[PDB]
RNA sequence: CCCCCCCCCCCCCCCCCCCCCCCCCCCCCCCCCCCCCCCCCCCCCC
């Protein structure tokens, strides 16, 4: 029963209460446990309760004389009990709660007035229960409920007259989900005071009985209406008639797998602003399809259309300014679909599209020939993504409609080609390429000359060829801060492919071939290619095979934080080499050949760290080689997991084995 | 110019012949030096020689005063110089000479008699000179005389008045290779007394006349007649008649670019013995094609047969009995062709074969169907080979046929099936069986139990699959001495992978996965699957990703003499393991991570050996684990290849890389 | 001045083989999570 503030005891197979407590204590967790009474008598000593969460248990029944030890009680959980009988008098000294679950509690029936003598209640659950009738009292009460819930209920009928006692409330929330509802009487919802939110999930209405209940919900206050899963096979231009009064602004139709869309469905919707769609069975949207949505703000596409079938190939077709009616649009996710290309007028008339998502939305779009973005030629686009789309090919001018672009993420591809830089013409406000996972990229001298503007280039595992030329091809770059060029499998680099990137932080360089370059065998001299990154804060050269460390590599890497030279072969490093990075904070040396931590190379890089990873190696016990560093180990703050666990030396064979 | 018996000069730049040898010199070679001249003056010290090489030296002329001081020399070489002139002294002294070179020594014309004076002469060679007549004296003599080279000369003729001088020599061997002969007289070969073989590669022939040859050929000794790259681009019945009235043996006839053989071509040689044909260009060949050559015991078709064209698809093809006339045939090598397939009588008749090869003589053979041998049924095989005919598929009762066979060869194929264990069936005295670099072969409980006569099985690179089943696939073969399982990915084996298997010899199992088999962590214990192999001599375990040595691995291999554990992750192994292994050779322990060589683990393997193979090992250099294997590398007689350098400590730092 | 034969030496090209490092894919084994399922035991409600 740990407590500091709050009191948890779940899971503790707890059977009565404990009675060691201190007495101001707010909070009285006790789920998960196997309390089958709740004696009041046993709560005089907390009487500072402000929440009592007693959920997931076995009690049957409970007593008023258990709210009158809580004085000032806000909170009271009953989850998943057998609590199938309620009173005048069990909820009746209660009156300062702003929270009641009732979760799978059996409650078959309510029979006169359980809720009446409270009115400061905000939320309501009442979920996985028997009953069969929404009438939870006979006058009116319940004055400051906002959220109500009746989901996995038994209940077949919503009357007018068993919602009376809502006369007055504002109700933001009234779940029903899961309820097979299948009439409605009129006035049902306006009895309600005020209604602001509807959700019918997983209620199988139907075309007919959701015009019905649009007809039902007609001049009232709603905002939002969920009708996820509710079976709505094909909507029709009546089907939302009865919405033409009100001002709904949130329309869910997940899973409903709606077939078609019929003509000029969503005229009545003009308040519109959150449209979903995901999820559905859609073979074909027409012109007018969408007519009528001019404010929406968020449409959600994801997998909302037909997927490609073998036997007939009914791939889903998106007929021409089908999405000429969404001016105020401003996101557009449209995830794993299978429409077979974009067309010239696709996205006609997204004048305020700021985001637009294509992540496999396209069963093969192999090339992105400069016409494919015709459409988006007045969007004001500033978030493109296109990933597992197969792409293969990109040709000149392809990008040269989006002007105000600024990340572009043409990732997990199958892009295989050479840049010859003509690509990016036309991203003048560009500065994020994702560019990872493709088949192989072949850079030129000018690749990235026409996106000076660019600060982010990501190319892990594309297999970069031709990187070393003789003009860096990151020169245009000046602004570029992160770049990622890890398991590319490079092997030659020149000094001057990072020259003049001053303001350049995070460089990625791991999983490559780079050990060549720094030994002193090396014809021509070692390659000194970290000059110049006086900005430098995260350098990752992991699993580069490295066997030894030219001494001024980080001469002048002053700002550096971060680095990681894990799974190497290094095994002796030069004398003062991490003398620059005064500002270090972790060191990562895991899985390497390191025998010997002496001072004379780990001194000022042992300054003030936060981090450290030499787990994997073979280290020497030797009060030459060893005897500094666990010196250090024995007395620092800084952080190194696993020190006791694999920091064992190899030999002598005296010490093989000992931490 | 080292010399204990004989002395060697070669290469070593000398103008004049040293004069500080010992007198009984037998052998003085000087070949690749600047000898200008060769006073006789200078031989008085030398004069116990026997053979003079002063080859590929500038020698102009020689003077007889040189033979006078060499009494009994029997060599005289004196290859590509400027000898140009002869005359009837050069060579008068000098008459115990066995052997005379005079190649490329620029000689235009024999004027009169310059070989008479000597009777005891064996070999002479005129190649690479610049004689256009075969004349080399005016009387007879050279009566010992048994090989005559005349290749690379400028003899447009073969006149009979030419050869008067040899008509009581001997000739084993006629070189006239590389000669435009466009003439033949009668009589020229009639003339020369014992002609037993005549050599005309590279000579512009052609098929009359090379029928003008073989007449005048007829009723001579010759046994030999090469006519390689002759130019012989079609036979016929006619082409060899004149060899009906001698007794020819061996005749080749390779590179000869042979578009086609005519029918009945060679029922003029009952004689021969030796065939070949390699390297042709024969499009069919037909049934009597190969008639009257019931006699050939070794045929060549290496090559003989036209490659495939994607023009015309010219598939060389062979009609149905074609070989039914060689009765006597025990070797046909029959490698790198193109034919189509075996058929069922493209080998009747073949009732003395022994060794048949056929490496890569198909496009496309697949499948091997049980009639596929049916030729073969009555011939008596003892070696097939099969390499690099793409063979896929092995169905059962392939060899059914080959009830002699020994030695079968399948590897360098791409059989990827499940060995049911009926493929070998039939193969009652078969011996070895290879199956190496194959794509994948899926191993049964009695894929082996039909050939219990078996001894050699090769299985390297052929990603053995289910070779763990839990009677062993290998328990029929009681006789087996050689198995390779190396590069097959193997992960798991049972302990009684090799039970019974006691005449097992040589064992390989080298990069293969079986670390996990014998670490002490492993469930079920570590599996000794080495027990039982008494007569086991060579072990590889090269590759194994091995961590650790169970201790009673090798106790019972008594007669181990080989055993291979480099590029292993071996850092520390068991005491008293090299107990039993009382007759080891070679260790080989390179590429390891050992640190400590200690006489409690490498007393006994110490023992008595001649190789040892420890080179990249990060030794520790410390007298509690280096020093008892120092001081016995200090005094041993085993081989240690690169002790002094790759045998270098590399901890502690102090003598980081000191041998 | 031309045509050739040798000695020595330095580059260039092709192929074979070996070694170091690395990437990708795959196999074997283990571990950490998520979901589903089955069984045993205890405690209640109708
Ligand atoms: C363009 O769209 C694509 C697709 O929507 C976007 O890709 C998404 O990128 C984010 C951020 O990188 C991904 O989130 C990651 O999720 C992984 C999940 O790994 C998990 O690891 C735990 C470990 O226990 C496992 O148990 C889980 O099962 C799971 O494997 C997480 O590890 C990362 O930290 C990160 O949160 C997201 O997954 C990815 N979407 C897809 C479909 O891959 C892309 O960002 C977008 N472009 C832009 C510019 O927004
Ligand atoms: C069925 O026919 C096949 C094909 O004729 C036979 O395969 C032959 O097998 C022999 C013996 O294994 C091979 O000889 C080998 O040749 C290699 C050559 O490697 C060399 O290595 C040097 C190293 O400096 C290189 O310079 C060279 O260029 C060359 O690469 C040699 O290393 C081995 O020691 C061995 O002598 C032969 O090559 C191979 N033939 C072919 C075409 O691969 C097969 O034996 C036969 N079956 C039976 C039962 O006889
Ligand atoms: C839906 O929104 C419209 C526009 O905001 C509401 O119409 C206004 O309602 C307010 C409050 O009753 C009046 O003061 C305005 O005069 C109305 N304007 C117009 C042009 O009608 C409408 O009432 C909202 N719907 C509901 C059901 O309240
Ligand atoms: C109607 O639905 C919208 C969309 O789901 C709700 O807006 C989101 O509400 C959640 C829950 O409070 C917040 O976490 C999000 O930040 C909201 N999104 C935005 C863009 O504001 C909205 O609250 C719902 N309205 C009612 C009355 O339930
Ligand atoms: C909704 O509007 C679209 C746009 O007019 C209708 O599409 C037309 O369908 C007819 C009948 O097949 C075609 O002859 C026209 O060529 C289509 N128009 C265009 C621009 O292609 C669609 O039919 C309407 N929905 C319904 C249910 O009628
Ligand atoms: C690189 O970044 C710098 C800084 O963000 C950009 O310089 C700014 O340019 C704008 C527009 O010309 C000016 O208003 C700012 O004052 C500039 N900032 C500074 C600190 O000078 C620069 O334009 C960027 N380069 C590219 C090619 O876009
Ligand atoms: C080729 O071989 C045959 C058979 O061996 C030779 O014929 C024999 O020759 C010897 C020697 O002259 C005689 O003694 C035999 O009587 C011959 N027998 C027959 C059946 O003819 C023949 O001479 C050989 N060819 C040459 C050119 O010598
Ligand atoms: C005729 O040719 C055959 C085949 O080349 C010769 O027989 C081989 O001769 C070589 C050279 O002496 C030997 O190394 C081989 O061992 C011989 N093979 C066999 C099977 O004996 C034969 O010597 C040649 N005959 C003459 C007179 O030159
Ligand atoms: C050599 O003999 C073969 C075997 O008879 C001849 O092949 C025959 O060729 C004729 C003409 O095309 C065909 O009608 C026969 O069917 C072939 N025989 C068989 C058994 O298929 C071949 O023609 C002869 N060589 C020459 C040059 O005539
Ligand atoms: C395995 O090898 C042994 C020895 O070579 C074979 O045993 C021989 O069999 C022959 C024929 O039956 C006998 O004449 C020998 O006396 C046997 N040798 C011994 C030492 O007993 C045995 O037959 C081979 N196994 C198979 C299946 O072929
Ligand atoms: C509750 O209903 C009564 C009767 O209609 C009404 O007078 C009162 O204003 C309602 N309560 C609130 C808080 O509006
Ligand atoms: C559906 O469209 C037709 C055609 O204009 C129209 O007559 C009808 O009124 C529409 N449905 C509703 C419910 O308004
Ligand atoms: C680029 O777009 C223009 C305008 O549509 C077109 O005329 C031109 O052919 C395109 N270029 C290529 C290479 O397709
Ligand atoms: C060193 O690290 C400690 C612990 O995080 C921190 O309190 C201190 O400020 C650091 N010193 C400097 C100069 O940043
Ligand atoms: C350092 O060593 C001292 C003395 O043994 C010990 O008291 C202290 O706990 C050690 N510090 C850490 C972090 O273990
Ligand atoms: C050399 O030729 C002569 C004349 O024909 C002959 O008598 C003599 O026997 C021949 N020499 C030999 C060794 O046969
Ligand atoms: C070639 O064959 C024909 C047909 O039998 C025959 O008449 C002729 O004699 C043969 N050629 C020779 C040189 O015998
Ligand atoms: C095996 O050979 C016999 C005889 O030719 C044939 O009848 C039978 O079909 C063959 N078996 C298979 C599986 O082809
Ligand atoms: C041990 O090796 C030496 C050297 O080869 C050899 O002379 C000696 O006979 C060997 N001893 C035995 C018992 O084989
Ligand atoms: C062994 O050491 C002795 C003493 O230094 C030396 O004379 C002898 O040459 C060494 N043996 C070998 C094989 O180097």
């Amino acid at each position: 029963t740990v407590s500091h503030e709050v009191a948890d005891c779940s899971h503790l197979k707890l059977t009565q209460v404990p009675d060691d407590l201190p007495t101001n204590i707010t909070v009285l967790n006790l789920t998960h446990n196997q309390l089958r009474r709740l004696p009041a008598a046993n709560f005089t000593r907390y009487s500072q309760l402000t929440s009592l969460d007693v959920g997931f248990n076995t009690i049957s029944k409970l007593e008023p004389e258990l709210c009158q030890k809580l004085p000032m009680l806000k909170v009271l959980n009953l989850q998943h009990n057998e609590l199938s009988q309620l009173s005048d008098k069990t909820f009746a000294f209660c009156t300062n709660l702003t929270e009641l679950h009732l979760m799978s509690n059996s409650i078959q029936k309510i029979k006169n007035n359980p809720f009446v003598k409270q009115k400061n209640l905000i939320t309501l659950d009442l979920s996985h229960n028997g009953l069969s009738s929404t009438k939870l009292g006979t006058q009116v009460q319940l004055e400051n409920l906002q959220e109500l819930l009746l989901s996995n209920n038994k209940i077949q009928a919503l009357k007018s007259e068993e919602l009376d006692i809502f006369a007055n409330s504002s109700l933001k929330k009234l779940e029903l989900s899961s309820n097979q509802i299948k009439e409605f009487s009129p006035g049902c919802f306006h009895a309600i005071g005020r209604l602001f939110g509807l959700f019918l999930n997983n209620v199988q209405l139907g075309p007919s009985l959701t015009e019905k209940l649009c007809l039902e919900l007609a001049n009232t206050s709603i905002r939002n209406l969920s009708l996820s899963n509710s079976q709505l096979s094909t909507t029709s231009n009546t089907t939302f008639l009865g919405l033409k009064w009100t001002n709904l602004t949130m329309l869910d139709l997940s899973y409903n797998n709606l077939n078609v869309v019929g003509n000029d469905s969503f005229a009545w919707l003009p308040q519109l602003e959150y449209f979903f769609l995901e999820y559905n069975n859609i073979q074909h949207l027409f012109s007018h399809s969408l007519h009528g949505l001019f404010n929406v703000r968020y449409l959600n596409l994801k997998r909302s259309f037909t997927k490609q079938s073998i036997s007939l190939a009914s791939l889903p077709k998106i007929d021409d300014f089908s999405f000429q009616w969404l001016k105020c649009l401003e996101h557009l996710n449209m995830e794993d679909n299978d429409i077979p290309g974009i067309k010239s007028n696709m996205f006609t008339g997204l004048i305020n599209l700021k985001y637009l998502s294509l992540s496999n939305s396209f069963t093969s779009l192999r090339t992105l020939t400069n016409e494919t973005f015709v459409s988006l030629a007045h969007s004001p686009l500033h978030i493109l993504n296109l990933t597992k789309n197969k792409i293969s090919k990109i040709e000149s001018d392809a990008f040269s409609w989006l002007g105000h672009l600024e990340v572009l993420d043409l990732g997990l591809n199958e892009i295989g080609q050479e840049l010859t830089g003509q690509e990016w013409r036309g991203l003048e406000n560009i500065f994020e390429i994702y560019l990872s996972y493709n088949k192989y990229l072949q850079l030129t001298r000018n690749s990235f000359a026409l996106v000076p503007s660019l600060q982010r280039l990501m190319l892990r595992r594309v297999a970069l060829k031709n990187v070393d030329s003789s003009p860096s091809p990151f020169q245009p770059l000046r602004n570029l801060t992160i770049l990622d060029l890890s398991n590319n499998n490079i092997a030659n680099i020149n000094d001057d492919m990072l020259e003049g990137l001053e303001k350049l932080e995070i460089l990625d360089l791991q999983h490559n071939n780079l050990a060549r370059l720094w030994k002193h065998a090396n014809p021509g001299g070692p390659i000194y290619f970290l000059k110049g990154l006086s900005h430098l804060h995260i350098l990752n050269l992991e699993s580069n095979g490295f066997d030894e460390i030219p001494v001024e590599v980080f001469k002048d890497l002053f700002e550096l934080k971060i680095i990681d030279l894990g799974l190497n072969n290094l095994n002796t490093l030069p004398a003062s080499v991490f003398n620059n990075q005064v500002s270090l904070k972790s060191l990562n040396l895991q899985k390497n050949l390191i025998t010997s931590v002496e001072k004379k190379v780990f001194g000022p890089a042992f300054r003030n760290l936060t981090e450290l990873d030499m787990r994997f190696n073979p280290f020497d016990c030797t009060c030459e080689s060893i005897a500094w560093f666990v010196n250090w180990i024995n007395e620092t703050h800084t952080n190194i997991p696993e020190l006791s666990s694999h920091y064992l030396c190899n030999t002598p064979p005296h010490y093989h084995g000992f931490p």
